[PDB]
């Protein structure tokens, strides 16, 4: 039951460094990243999936200063995913999306492709020109991807912890993201929690429905 | 198989106006909204769940002019969820979160609660004071909730479609969100697609892993 998953998944505070994702699970988490939906299927993202010791250590460099409390999570987890957003929406990328959809057979007629291109252009330009906030818009799509991912790995029986407690400037420089047109937003270590994960047994806590929901 | 769900769920283009969620399903989608994770468990959100014809009509007011092509999805679906984010992070809310966590038994000592409070305050101020982007920070938590939600309803065998194509100013006015300290971000109609929902049969399309993923 997916609801049981939602009620039982938790942010792992300590991973068992000896437990690695199986080959199949490693392939599956990549599929989750890839198939998340996004506005106009813009997929304005890039992911760094670190599973080697050096790779994880490089990501862990971002857990400096007061963020050191997140260092071990990055080092001990099996796979560490760095969620990145594009820094600017370029036409090349927009054409890429529609050309891929065409290649995937989503358009039965040329008019179907044109309507899809027109729609994407509308939203892309609204953010790139009218509101000048495509950076924020794309980052929001990335966070949506994170939400999809956390529940997905949870449903797979895998543990993880979403992390905002890291220095993105440091992480960006470490992987030369800026030059590639990306910037890091969330780091998500994935693996299996150890018995020393105090958060594995604490009850989950959320404000009451009477406060967060309005029915009409 | 959550991966099969990710490969099969789709953005519903048409809903069967006669198929409603069961009472149990209605309770479950609300649980999904409530239990989504968030930075510091800040839960900077509110949700409008319209299930009555009048309720959906009010939300559909936002599907005006340019967005009229999204009106029927909002009217024919069983339940329509409007994801809202807080417009500013006030101390009052941060207090609510920590007090709820204490009530739920997440702290072993008063010192533990204070430590949790200070930590949350640190992240909160980083956005409210330093970066002056707490509005965007919270909106990102909402999108993450949206991501969690879409996969969840998909895993429930339910159909839904995320909608950015609506006028938030109109929606905000209609539900007096501004006054409540909230703003509408995404509308998600939930229900059962109709036989006319062509997007249910079109193949899914995403860019290749060789482009979006870097393994290290
Ligand atoms: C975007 C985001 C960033 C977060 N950052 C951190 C972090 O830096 N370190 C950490 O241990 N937990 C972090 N958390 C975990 C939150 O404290 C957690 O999601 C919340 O308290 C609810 O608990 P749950 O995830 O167990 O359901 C983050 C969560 C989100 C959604
Ligand atoms: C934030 C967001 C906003 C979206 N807005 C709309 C919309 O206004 N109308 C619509 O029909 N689809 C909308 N979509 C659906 C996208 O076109 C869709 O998610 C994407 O093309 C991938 O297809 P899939 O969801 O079927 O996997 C939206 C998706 C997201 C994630």
């Amino acid at each position: 039951d997916i609801i049981s998953v939602a009620l039982k998944r938790h942010s792992t505070k300590a991973f068992d460094a000896s437990k690695k994702l199986t080959a199949e699970e490693a392939e599956k988490i990549k599929t989750l990243l890839q198939y998340s939906p996004s506005s106009t299927n813009s997929q304005p993202w890039h992911f760094i999936v670190a599973s080697t010791e050096e790779g994880k250590a490089r990501v862990a460099k971002s857990a400096a200063g007061t963020y050191v409390f997140n260092e071990r999570k990055m080092l001990d987890a099996s796979h560490v995913v760095v969620f990145c957003a594009k820094t600017a929406m370029d036409d090349a990328w927009l054409e890429r999306v529609v050309d891929q959809e065409e290649a995937d057979g989503r358009f039965n007629t040329p008019e179907a492709k044109a309507a899809n291109h027109k729609g994407r252009t509308y939203f892309a330009d609204m953010h790139r020109v009218d509101l000048k906030d495509d950076d924020q818009w794309m980052a929001k799509q990335v966070y949506l991807n994170v939400g999809n991912f956390l529940l997905g790995v949870g449903a797979m029986g895998l543990d993880a912890v979403p992390i905002e407690g890291f220095d993105a400037a440091i992480l960006d420089e470490e992987f030369g993201l800026k030059e590639k047109g990306f910037t890091s937003l969330v780091v998500v270590p994935v693996g299996h929690h150890s018995v020393e994960d105090f958060n594995a047994t604490l009850p989950k806590s959320r404000l009451p429905l009477s406060t967060i929901v309005t029915e009409c």
